[PDB]
């Protein structure tokens, strides 16, 4: 049993660390996805695909969430 | 402005009214299930099985414009 | 090597789903603690832990990726 | 407003500067590493080795207020 909805998943992650001052959420992408993955949500609300296992991505996250 | 591929995970059990859908688009080859996304105009993006009879009929229509 | 400020962690878990129309973020806590868990930040600027474990924190996750 | 607890994974190095901390308390025993914080006037919270000899000094003049 699953939503029936589209659900967003990535295919690709993000070469380099986006500017931690222009990220304000963060989700990971659905267990029902090929790839594990990070999406950042940007100030201008973008949607970037990121690297869960990245170092960069795990702080970013660990910084969110103190906010 | 968005990464993200917008995939398939279930389809909708039963036919999707008609009358509310402006468009329909097929999901990405990479996402893993074959699927027909049907659009309706509450922007509401409904998960269809490809194989099934209302989904191709739906289709057709939404092709004759 | 590791930040010699302190790291929350979590020790104890919230029992029953948060609502989540009051929730606007969430980040994992450290690898470093001892438990794995996710904290939820509601809008009133509260942090309640929660088990990764459980369905309603994914499904929570999954929902504040989206937004 | 928070069910975290902070905890110690690291110790500074090097001592702090006295003149900038406005108190100190101890890491929760829940926690894995044993530890004491020492808070800045910008309320950083720094962690220390409570076996160090600079920091029971520290914890001391902070004790006698």
């Amino acid at each position: 049993p699953y939503s029936s909805d589209t659900t967003p998943c990535c295919f690709a992650y993000i070469a380099r660390p986006l500017p931690r001052a222009h990220i304000k959420e963060y989700f990971y992408t659905s267990g029902k996805c090929s790839n594990p993955a990070v999406v950042f949500v940007t100030r201008k609300n973008r949607q970037v695909c990121a690297n869960p296992e990245k170092k960069w991505v795990r702080e970013y996250i660990n910084s969110l969430e103190m906010s």
